[PDB]
RNA sequence: AGAAAUCCGUCUUUCAUUGACGGAACACAGGGUAUUAUUUAA
RNA sequence: AGAAAUCCGUCUUUCAUUGACGGAACACAGGGUAUUAUUUAA
């Protein structure tokens, strides 16, 4: 039983002269400890034995390679900091061979043959070990023996079993009885570094052995894994279609300043053959299958292929192949990764020291309460080394509003009780009223609100009195003063099973990544699921939203898309300006007004109007000149900067998200275009800053702006949708995920940040494969039919345009190409509803731009017979449409209709996408 | 640690003619058994004695009188068909002192001393159960045995022991009795040869009624010998005379009188309205407009205004504790003087039959392709004239009894208890290729068959998993069958723990419920009541919503079309108040009074009861001649377009037009008739005058009931739903688990029908204030409460606001307007308007030196500075409620007089008091 | 064991032969506290 | 135990000294398918 979770908290310490030189010296006495352990575990580690790893291997799994561990562990490329015994990548085999008494195994081979960091070298462990024996003054039979107790006793940590802690120390030096060089070992340790303490020895221990174990495992199956590489390199009969796809950079289709490597994903990799099968049905429109298959690979899991290389092997598909052409890109990823990926050095590390016990309990705590303000200081009591050499404890004091306000504050309630105080875990502080008056500098106005209004609940007697019943908390710091603090509290009995009354969700995320939600309970009776066993019921749908309000006004920073067109005229003018007085870009043709007229036709709202603007900039600074670029550099200023840039708004949509990424498209089209940077002259980032600095400090700005919004908006999803569960006894949460040890950076984001969020609120959190979750039909699909529908969408008959029967066309010609079918056999019923199979061959023959192509208006003439009038809603198959066709009620709000004579709830196809997930069972 | 519930079913049986002769002379054997074992039961249980009384009564909780339990089973008032020994209104206390040996008790006189049926006389019990006696040829004491050993084992009732379910008819005749022969001979003479089931039927008929009579009648006898305690206690008569010299006076029109019992009077609060009167005489109706309000709004019924405006007049003189009391003595008097003693009657119940139903596993269907076999089959034994039991077949139809079980499913892996969206099943809807070509009056029934049918084509119909092995069948003489389905559903606890889902319900002035859910949690905010932390889930309002084209229309709340939607119908209504002219002061020709509703821009409903009162007071007045044509306007103001009996939503508003059409026509029978105070008019008088006139009467009444009921059930589905939709466990409101409302008692009874079905456990509690209280601060510890706020435009701040901030201030002493003074207080300080304190003292009704609402809104513009700003006026029966925790759904917050405020629904803060109380 | 039957009701200026839905049973003198759109703009 | 300190961040043509809010930590060739109102009426 009892779930248990850990929160943290993190700032900086501030000392005082003394305590700080204190504090300095201490943490440099704990590196320069450290730094001697790593040496000396570097030397006891070579000196492992293969029946040591038997031992230690007795329990696992999977048979393990001892000679491989052997070899990771007696031999580690190292900095200069920790190497004694050099040797050359050459007598690395012949020495092992020595060592073991055996041929050196293939990968071991592998693990030598490989590239190593620029400054990096190459360290035989085991003869750092005997030259240790001799410094100490021992044997080597003698310290081999401690050896093998210390990794017995699971004091080390040998190839797969982990040691206990630091065990170690009281093990070995305070005083597994037998040992032989002890006071060796002991004398040689207190000589380097200090005279014995406990916890120093085990902080420097602890921080040596993490870095060289975890090396080590890293080491062993790199070498495994580069083994496979090597073997899958040589694979290929010939490399005559590796030849022809590389060549494809050399061919027109490739107009990019710089080369890469081609990899399977590129292909769209299985699929591909998938789409030869499609190509099988005639080169009338091969985009039509380029485009679905790259769509659907998006919205499922792999990055989108490259259209522009797949119409490059569409040149050559009947000679080159699909097997072969795919076989050729798997060998030019296996070439490009056994080459580049070097092997793990071992180096010493950046990690902080953690001093045990070292907050003063809250309830412990000394407070300089003032009436006008409380005080916001937390003290550690930390032992520090003084230059003579005694530990004595010292208060440091640092600051912390979010500490203070969740668990540090000292609650005043009679009856009220809490165990954080944050709105997520049910606790919101009094707002601050029109009596307040605070007056402090700017740069702290935001922490002096957080103090008033937690003063304020302590004046009312409303502020609740923790229950976490704390009786230690470590802290983490680090040479530079940071300071980090965990919290581990007790959640609740574990329950992760599903009985009857259990309330379970999904979540799905869209095309335009935005998250939707699905909430179900299984019930004793009613609709049967086959894929999870028991009875399900559907209580209700909803979007995800993160909300904050600007003067009585909602804005939901996570879809927020901005100010609707006639509502940023006077920008809009700004914008006209520029590009009415500036002309054209490389044909020389179209002086930049008309594509600024197409972007304004479509009336767009504000960021997508930013995001498509800053491509046209881009465009425009394309090909002018050195002089030219001046004028233009002023006017990129006011873009980025003024009024409603993306520096000064954006919210966290996808749209914001792209503008900021296509405005530092535009900084890099400045540097490029003015530098003239080609293959002869590949620009680097040194020479844009060097050429010009305050762009690159834009450019700067702009990565540190957008790195916030995605993890702000991940943490502002996970949040999200935990209060949803928190309002809706929801016990279980899936999500896109796998929760051993191919992804969006918002989908991994928000699947590991409720990983973190669910185990606070006892909510069990499960991870599945999402494969085609956004066509699959709830309660029908796996049970036990395995159906599918297509995605429609609803549009009055008078805006029926060009663009339909486009779409009609394209759909209805990809029967073959997989998510295809259901959209061919979607506009086949949408064609059987509204009595329009006489158009079908007009429509297959529906080219791109044909003259003779039938007209819109032909559609929305019959649509309007049919339906009386132009206003009527029609229904059609179009890809990411917004409307489902369900089987069952599985989405809030959804209508029933009757379509193709079978009744169908309309339902908000995210919200099906979620349910889909809610009901998934394999991953 | 298994709860029951019960779900039953009503219909008509339709045997074929054979069949049907059999089940009638089956039921007339039973009822005429039935009858006699009456009459039998009737003399044994006058044969009981005080031993037997304290043998049946030793383990009883409180001390019971026993003379009385005998002396209500020795003297019964009965009707003429069991009726044996007549004996006199004066010799009862004279044969019970010879029959018990002791002084008659006087509240065993009263029992004696009262009036009875106009068809019901009384009954000598003891001289009755002699002459059985003597007809069964057996001496006293062996019965006197016999009864003894009948009451002792559980199979007679007496008077806090019930009787075991019909252990006597085995027990007595199923084969140390002494009489045992004598009366199996005597009843299988009398009634037929013995049948344990048809013995036992009738014995449970016969004695069922007596045992409720008998009690009732000691209870009665109890409340009446305390009645008239009370009655001879009051000394001088004197103020009860005045009362009714005030019916004598002035401040009375209607047609006939009425006894002034205490609740006209406000009850004990009216001693406070006194203590306001003492304040000040001037303005004196503004207390106790302050009073009626107080008293609609708990749980009370609005005293007349009439009366305590004669009150006032004798305030001084006629003193407060006197005419509580006086009031206290009119009702008592009348209840005393005009309720009947219970008779003991045989009754109209149906007999049982156990296991009658075939199982729907086992039945026989004739199911064609395009129709379902639509029947459920009854195997009955019934008794032919020769006299053998013989079990037959009959049918009978229920459309939901199919759907909700009898129907099989063809579901391979669907379930369910009950076919009904309550219980989470749908069916398929109809489609486009339905084509259902039967009769009209069919229609509906048709259409569920047809959606059960293509839910069996589909294999979407799930199985029943009652496990159901047999079903009784309650029959009348009439036909009706009644089929009691009884399922097992889980454990209940009164144990609220952690993670345990409660809400509660309040109702609103305007009968509009609203319903709060909060949750018991290990953390957070502690409530002292109920000894746990709290918190808030969701709030809202319940509805009951139907479509109709895609509008959706909420039945409990539609007040009908907008003003300007309805032109046509005001167009017709206008003309015809037109054409016509005032009412009795004859002046006020009536298109003036006409343009006072329409320049309010009324919705419909509240126009059509606005216009009923209205051509309920032009009625009043015309000749006979007149009338006649006035007739045929009512007509069509009550049957076309928009009458109520062709629209009209479940809404207070609805139910009070159709009590305003009633008024109308009562006011056409008097008026056309000419009736008054000494010559009064009887339904009779006014059916023979004008019958179809009283037919709509009784459509409009038959209208009244259906809406009602419809109402009360509807209000519990939708509440049932909102807790199945949030895991609530518990429910809680104003009733208790045993002075009303009909709305608030059916709705109580109907959640006590619903809840346990869903495992759902439902608590009462008392209402007090409920609207006023501060949810999480009122009783936690200190009692807090406050006023009704209303958000209004500044714009639109009239005259009206004025009066009432000036109602509000004087009402500082009377109950409730004590917060609501504190409100103005409040209101002035946030608008620093306080100069105009003083001159809102001054605001009297009809002065030309009022402070007009311009003074205030201009400066009320100055202060926040325009004036379409909203301002915050407290007002009673405001739909703002200021809370000091968000208890709302969709609360926003803000700051009033310097005091952080959620403004809250006022309805959902109601709901959340209900919730968080639990003392009743 | 016999093809008939609205089980009882509700809503709608919409009364519907595919409109949408709900139900254990018993037995006061004259009435305060709008929706689709879309038009020249802000 | 020393009166200072935005712990780290987000939103808004609103940048707020009472605006509203969120967070366990580690370590490619040129862009893809509106809201308040209230005005002559229905």
């Amino acid at each position: 039983s009892m779930s248990s979770a850990i929160k943290s908290y993190k700032s900086v310490l501030r000392p005082n002269e003394r305590k700080n030189q204190l504090l300095k010296s201490t943490i440099q006495c704990l590196e320069d400890g450290s730094a001697f352990f790593f040496k000396m575990l570097q030397g006891l580690f070579g000196g492992i034995t293969p029946e040591i790893v038997r031992f230690s291997t007795e329990q696992e799994k999977q048979q393990q390679d001892i000679a491989l561990w052997c070899a990771v562990n007696w031999f580690r490329p190292v900095s200069q900091d920790s190497l004694t015994h050099t040797i050359a990548s050459d007598n690395l085999v012949e020495k092992f061979e020595e060592y073991y008494g055996g041929t050196a195994s293939d990968a071991i081979k592998q693990y030598f043959s490989a590239s190593i960091g620029e400054s990096y070298y190459w360290n035989d462990c085991r003869q750092q070990y005997y030259d240790l024996c001799r410094e100490l003054g021992v044997e080597v039979s003698d310290l081999t023996h401690d050896l093998e107790i210390l990794c017995r006793e699971k004091c080390l940590a040998v190839a797969t079993e982990s040691n206990q802690n630091n065990s170690i120390i009281s093990v070995l030096f305070g005083t597994e009885r037998d040992w032989c060089c002890q006071e060796e070992l002991r004398s040689y340790v207190e000589q380097n570094t200090i005279q014995y303490d406990l916890w120093a020895w085990g902080e420097m221990f602890n921080k040596a052995h993490t870095a060289l174990k975890i090396k080590s495992t890293r080491n062993y199956n790199f070498a495994k894994q580069r083994l496979e590489q090597f073997k899958e390199i040589q694979s290929l009969n010939n490399l005559l279609v590796v030849k022809k796809l590389n060549d494809f950079f050399d061919s027109e289709f490739f107009s990019g300043e710089e080369t890469y490597t081609i990899c399977v994903h590129h292909l769209g990799g299985k699929d591909l053959s998938k789409l030869y099968k499609a190509w099988e049905d005639d080169p009338a429109d091969p985009e039509n299958a380029i485009v679905v298959l790259c769509d659907d690979l998006k919205n499922n899991f792999k990055k989108e292929p490259i259209r522009n290389i797949l119409r490059y092997i569409f040149t050559i598909r009947q000679e080159c192949s699909a097997q072969d052409i795919l076989a050729a890109a798997k060998y030019n990823q296996q070439l490009d990764r056994y080459k580049s990926q070097k092997a793990n050095p071992s180096v010493l590390g950046n990690q902080g020291f953690t001093w045990t016990n070292a907050v003063i309990l809250p309830e412990k705590a000394q407070r300089n309460d003032r009436p006008n303000s409380l005080d916001l200081r937390i003290w550690l009591y930390l032992k520090l080394r003084h230059p003579d050499g005694r530990w004595k404890k010292h208060h440091i004091p640092f600051y912390d509003t979010r500490f203070f306000q969740e668990i540090y504050a000292a609650g005043n309630s009679p009856v009220d009780t809490c165990q954080f105080r944050t709105p997520r875990f049910g606790y919101h502080l009094p707002k601050l009223t029109d009596q307040t008056a605070i007056r402090v500098n700017k740069k702290h106005v935001k922490a002096a609100k957080t103090e008033a209004r937690i003063r304020l609940a302590i004046q009312q007697g409303t502020l609740p009195v923790s229950n976490l019943k704390i009786t230690e908390i470590s802290a983490t710091i680090n040479s530079k003063g940071q300071v980090r603090i965990p919290v581990k509290f007790d959640v609740g009995r574990q329950k992760g099973t599903l009985q009857i009354g259990d309330r379970f969700c999904g979540y799905d995320q869209n095309q335009t990544a935005s998250h939707a939600y699905s909430l179900w309970e299984v019930v004793k009776e009613g609709q049967y699921h086959k894929e999870l066993g028991c009875f399900v019921r559907f209580i209700s749908s909803g979007d995800i939203v993160s909300i904050t309000e600007n003067r009585g006004n909602q804005f939901d920073q996570l879809s927020y898309e901005g100010l609707a067109y006639p509502q940023y005229a006077d920008w809009r003018k700004k914008a006209s300006k520029f590009v009415s007085l500036w002309q054209i870009t490389k044909i020389v043709t179209v002086e930049a007004k008309e594509k600024f007229d197409a972007i304004c036709k479509y009336q767009p709202r504000l960021y997508k109007f930013n995001k498509e603007y800053a491509y046209l900039l881009r465009d425009i600074v394309r090909g002018k000149s050195l002089v030219e670029l001046q004028q233009i550099r002023q006017e990129i200023f006011r873009f980025i900067e003024q009024d409603c840039g993306v520096t000064r708004l954006g919210s966290l949509s996808l749209s914001t998200l792209e503008t900021v990424k296509a405005v530092k498209g535009i900084i890099y089209s400045y540097f490029s275009t003015a530098l003239n940077a080609s293959k002869n002259n590949p620009i680097s980032d040194e020479q844009r800053k060097e050429f010009d600095p305050e762009l690159f400090a834009l450019l700067e700005k702009l990565e540190l702006i957008r790195t916030r919004k995605k993890k702000q908006k991940v943490e502002r999803i996970a949040n999200s949708l935990i209060q949803t569960c928190l309002e809706n006894n929801i016990k279980f949460i899936r999500g896109e995920g796998d929760l051993s040890t191919s992804m969006d950076w918002l989908a991994r984001g928000v699947f590991n940040k409720i990983r973190q969020l669910a185990p606070m609120h006892n909510i069990t959190l499960f991870g599945c494969g999402s494969l085609y979750t956004s066509h699959q039909d709830p309660l029908v699909h796996r049970n036990p039919d395995k159906a599918m529908k297509c995605r429609w969408a609803a549009i009055p008959v008078k805006d029926i345009g060009d663009w339909v029967l486009r779409k009609l066309s394209q759909n209805l010609r990809a029967k073959n190409i997989g998510t295809g079918e259901y959209y061919h056999q979607g506009v086949k019923e949408f064609l059987s509803h509204y009595e329009l199979q006489d158009l079908e061959e007009e429509l297959l023959k529906w080219r791109s731009d044909r003259k003779s192509n039938i007209p819109c208006w032909v559609l929305q003439n019959r649509l309007a017979e049919k339906l009386g009038n132009k206003e009527a809603v029609v229904y059609i198959p179009v890809r990411g449409g917004r409307i489902y066709f369900a089987t069952h009620k599985v989405a809030t709000g959804a209508v029933s209709i009757v379509f193709d004579q079978k009744q169908v709830w309309v339902c908000n196809a995210d919200h099906v996408a979620a349910a889909n997930i809610a009901l998934t069972v394999k991953g």
